[PDB]
C-alpha cells in the first residue's frame, strides 16, 4: 500500500516483497483470531523456492497499527532460539492484509499432540516438552518479549518434535481487550482462562503474566489438554481466584512440579519465578523423577 517510505527503509530487513510470496488459497491450515494461515511458498535470497505457512493478519486495520507491527517485526526478525518459531518475514500485498511467513511444523502444535488418543505418552515425556517450552519464553524473556498468549496450542512441534513457542507478537496491551473478554457461552477454551489475575484487570502483559500462563501450559500437559477451570462459570473467575483457589493438582503430576506451577499463580507477580529458575527447576525434577508411567486422557 502507499505506506512512509522512510519507514519501508526502516523495517527492510524483514520485509519479504509480494512478488516473491505465493499463498496457497485453497489450501487453509487453519484460522483463528488473528487471521488465516494458509500453506505457502517464497522464493530465497540464494534464489531456491521453499514451502512454509502464511498468516493473514486481520486484524491490522489502522496505519499506526501496521507500522508498529512492521517495527516490532524487524525485533522478531532478530529472534534466534532452537525453541522459539522463527519469523521469516512479513510481505504486504499492494492491497490487503499484511502476512506473515512462518517455517512449516510438520507435527502440528502440542495441544492436539497430547490429546491424540494415538498416543501413549508418559509423565517424563510431557515433563520434557513443558522444559523446552521454558527455554523458548526464556529467551523471549531475555530478548524483552511478552508473549501475551502462552498455551499449549501456541507451541508447535517441527519434524523432530522439537518444541517452538509460537504466536508471540499478535496480541498486544490494552488494543486486544476483546480477546480477553469475559462470558462468552462457549467459554471452555479462551485466552482468559490462562491469563494472571492482574492482566485480567488492565490488560498490560509482562513476563510474569507469562510465568502464570506457563504454570497452566504446564497443567495441560500433564492433563493432556483439559480444559483449565471448565466448570468455573465465566463471570466468577476473577473472585474465584481471588479466593486463592488454583488448579487441582492433576493424578499423575509431582508434587514438586505442582509446587512450581502454584507459584506460578502466585498472586504477587514479584513472587513468581523467572523462566531461569523454571528451567533449572523443571530440569532437575526430570532428572530426580523416581520410575515413570503413562498418562491417560480426561
Ligand atoms: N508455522 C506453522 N506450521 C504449521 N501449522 C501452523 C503454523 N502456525 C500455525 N499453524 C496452525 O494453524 C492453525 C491456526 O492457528 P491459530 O489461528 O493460532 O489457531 P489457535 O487458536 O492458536 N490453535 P487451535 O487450538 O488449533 O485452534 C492451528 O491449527 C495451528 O496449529
Ligand atoms: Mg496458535
Amino acid at each position: 500500500r502507499d505506506l512512509d517510505s522512510a519507514l519501508l527503509a526502516e523495517v527492510k530487513d524483514v520485509l519479504i516483497p509480494h512478488e516473491r510470496v505465493v499463498t496457497h488459497s485453497d489450501r487453509v491450515i487453519g484460522k483463528g483470531h488473528f487471521g488465516v494461515v494458509y500453506h505457502g511458498e517464497y522464493i530465497d535470497q540464494a534464489q531456491n523456492r521453499i514451502q512454509c505457512a502464511i498468516k493473514s493478519l486481520s486484524r491490522i486495520t489502522e496505519m499506526q497499527q501496521v507500522e508498529a507491527f512492521l517495527r516490532e517485526g524487524l525485533l522478531m526478525r532478530g529472534l534466534n532460539h532452537p525453541n522459539v518459531l522463527a519469523l521469516i518475514g512479513i510481505m504486504l500485498p499492494p492491497e490487503g492484509l499484511p502476512h506473515v511467513l512462518l517455517p512449516y511444523m510438520c507435527h502440528g502444535d502440542l495441544l492436539q499432540f497430547i490429546r491424540s488418543p494415538q498416543r501413549n505418552p508418559t509423565v517424563k515425556d510431557l515433563i520434557s516438552f513443558g522444559l523446552q517450552v521454558a527455554r523458548g519464553m526464556e529467551y523471549l524473556a531475555e530478548q524483552k518479549f511478552v508473549h501475551r498468549d502462552l498455551a499449549a496450542r501456541n507451541c508447535m512441534l517441527d519434524e523432530s518434535f522439537t518444541v517452538k513457542v509460537a504466536d508471540f507478537g499478535l496480541a498486544r496491551d490494552i488494543l486486544d481487550r476483546e480477546y480477553y473478554s469475559v462470558q462468552q457461552h462457549r467459554h471452555a477454551r479462551l485466552p482468559v482462562k490462562w491469563t494472571a489475575l492482574e492482566s485480567l484487570q488492565t490488560y498490560r502483559f509482562t513476563t510474569k503474566s507469562d510465568v502464570w500462563s506457563f504454570g497452566v501450559l504446564l497443567w495441560e500437559l500433564l492433563t493432556r489438554g483439559a480444559p483449565p477451570y471448565r466448570h468455573i462459570d465465566p463471570f466468577d473467575l476473577t473472585h474465584f481466584l481471588a479466593q486463592g483457589r488454583r488448579l487441582p493438582q492433576p493424578e499423575y503430576c509431582p508434587d514438586s512440579l505442582y509446587q512450581v506451577m502454584q507459584q506460578c499463580w502466585e498472586a504477587d507477580p514479584a513472587v513468581r519465578p523467572t523462566f531461569r529458575v523454571l528451567v533449572g527447576e523443571v530440569e532437575q525434577i526430570v532428572s530426580a523423577l523416581l520410575g515413570d508411567h503413562y498418562v491417560q486422557l480426561p
